[PDB]
């Protein structure tokens, strides 16, 4: 059987479109014969009913995820496969003698703040997992933690965090070390060859199960490491519960992070805290077509301590929630200290726990918040807003597109596209239009974002049977 909740909704999205078809047209036609502050105030008007109707259309399709058993489906499967990948983890990483174990070593002190480290250390997993090699993971003298990662995380295994081998060497690809006990892996700036286990590619064998589930199955599986990674010590687990209820913390809410201090003019641009806000207020628009908004809740994550005062003066029908300490600690005075990197974790796990995320991608942060709140949802692919970049990794596999409708150039700075042409994009100007290379003709430049489809990469990984 079809669903009859499923049916009236899919029915109520398609008429809901026509609606707004037939509505652009005629508004359209009308705005044409204006002129001066007239065209002003009917543009204005009819963007704020546009906007209304748009949430209509977002909240049906909303229910239709969710209907007829839909989300607790979703939930069951999320679930499911977690534990089976954790179980391969878990399985990978505690052989019975650390002797005889093939590993690979990882350093955690890359040039670079905690979000950098932290993908530095989840590259080095996946291609650990990638080569059936246990990750050894190695901290003394860290920037963040003098004393090493089992100052805030649990070890990364319980049976085997000796480097001892019969063989070393440095990584030079899995068939020249296939005999290796032990593999040295740098950073992925430096690693020649290159091995297919890297983002944004996915396992072939889990591939068809998390297309299903997920709208992302490239951070799914990145946020996979991520979660084992970090487990944390029974006291920081206790810090993270009282910070909880002192912030009072508390649902709905919106995570903001704004990146400024060193990124500025280096990484990314200076955004004024208006720029955050804007996508802040339209998302609690949204919420408020099918939940109880108390209050407009932020959570609040910046390295500018000046900020909390800006957004509270400016925003008074806001409750912000921030560690204006934290803000402070995160200052380059005082940055590389554990004072600062537990400030950076609490930021980052309050980002990843709420309802949706607000922030710039550039910010190895941001990215890091969003990758944990994968673990928490079904599918939290699409609960964020990027004021810059798309969810990248970096060190990733070329991100390819495919061209599912043909597109005539109207300017030099558009690029032609036919069905089946490969487009490496480079992002995506949240206008309607991305940027990036038909890689057929070397050209750069501005394609219609709804007609590529994502090009999901698989790659034949180890299954680790013998976990169950
Ligand atoms: C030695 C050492 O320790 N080095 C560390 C270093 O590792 C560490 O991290 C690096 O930080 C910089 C952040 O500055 C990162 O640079 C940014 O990288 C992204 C992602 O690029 C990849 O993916 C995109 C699609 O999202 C794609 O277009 C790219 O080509 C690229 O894919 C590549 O394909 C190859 C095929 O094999 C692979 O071999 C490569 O591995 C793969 N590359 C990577 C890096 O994975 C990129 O999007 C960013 O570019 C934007 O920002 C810069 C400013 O920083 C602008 O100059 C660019 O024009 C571009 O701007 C964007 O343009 C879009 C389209 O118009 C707009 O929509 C966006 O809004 C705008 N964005 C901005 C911010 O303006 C950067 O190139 C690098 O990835 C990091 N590497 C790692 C491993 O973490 C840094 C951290 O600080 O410390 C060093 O010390
Ligand atoms: N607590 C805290 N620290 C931050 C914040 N933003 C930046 N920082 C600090 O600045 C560092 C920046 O390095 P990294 O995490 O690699 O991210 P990126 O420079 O933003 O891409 C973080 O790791 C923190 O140490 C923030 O919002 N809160």
């Amino acid at each position: 059987g079809l669903g009859k909740d499923h049916e009236i909704l899919r029915r109520r999205i398609e008429n809901g479109a026509k609606e707004l078809w037939f509505f652009l047209q005629s508004e359209l036609k009308k705005l044409k014969n204006l002129e001066g502050n007239e065209l002003q105030r009917h543009a204005d008007e009819f963007l704020l009913d546009l906007g209304h109707h748009e949430r209509s259309i977002m909240t049906d399709l909303y229910y239709l995820s969710q209907t007829d058993g839909a989300g607790d489906w979703r939930e069951k499967e999320a679930k499911d496969l977690t534990e089976l990948v954790q179980r391969r983890i878990t399985y990978l990483q505690n052989p019975k003698d650390c002797s005889k174990a093939k590993k690979l070593v990882c350093n955690i002190n890359k040039g670079c703040g905690y979000g950098c480290q932290l993908h530095h250390v989840v590259y080095c997993f996946m291609i650990a997992y990638g080569t059936q090699r246990t990750l050894i993971l190695e901290s003394q003298n860290w920037r963040y933690a003098t004393g090493g990662w089992e100052t805030v995380f649990r070890p990364v295994s319980e049976t085997c965090t000796d480097r001892s081998g019969i063989s070393t060497g440095h990584w030079s690809g899995e068939v020249k070390d296939k005999n290796v006990q032990v593999v040295e892996l740098p950073i992925v700036d430096s690693l020649h060859p290159r091995p297919p286990y890297l983002p944004l590619a996915v396992p072939e064998d889990l591939a068809d199960r998390l297309v299903r589930v997920h709208g992302d199955p490239a951070v799914w599986w990145v946020s996979q490491f991520v979660k084992y990674l970090i487990r944390p010590q029974p006291w920081l687990e206790k810090e993270i519960e009282e910070a909880t209820k002192k912030l009072g913390f508390k649902h709905p809410v919106i995570g903001v992070h704004v990146r400024r201090t060193d990124k500025v003019g280096t990484e990314a641009a200076f955004h004024p805290i208006e720029e955050y806000m804007v996508h802040v207020e339209e998302h609690f628009q949204l919420l408020a077509r099918r939940m109880q908004v108390d209050k407009k809740r932020v959570y609040l994550a910046t390295d500018d301590p000046s900020l909390l005062k800006e957004a509270k003066t400016k925003y008074p029908n806001y409750e912000f929630i921030s560690d204006n300490s934290i803000s402070w600690s995160a200052g380059l005075h005082n940055r590389y200290t554990e004072n600062s990197l537990r400030g950076v974790i609490l930021d980052i796990h309050f980002l990843s726990q709420a309802d949706f995320l607000v922030c710039t991608f550039s910010s190895q942060v941001c990215r890091v918040a969003y990758e944990i709140m994968q673990t928490l949802h079904p599918d939290a692919s699409a609960n964020f807003h990027s004021l810059d970049d798309i969810y990248y990794f970096g060190g990733q596999n070329a991100h390819n597109q495919i061209a599912i409708y043909a597109h005539q150039p109207r300017t030099a700075d558009e690029i032609p596209m036919e069905p089946g042409d490969i487009i490496g994009v480079a992002g995506n100007h949240w206008d309607g239009y991305s940027k990036g290379v038909n890689r057929k003709l070397g050209r750069t430049g501005l394609y219609p974002s709804y007609k590529v489809r994502e090009k999901i990469e698989t790659v034949k990984y180890p299954t680790y049977p013998e976990a169950e």
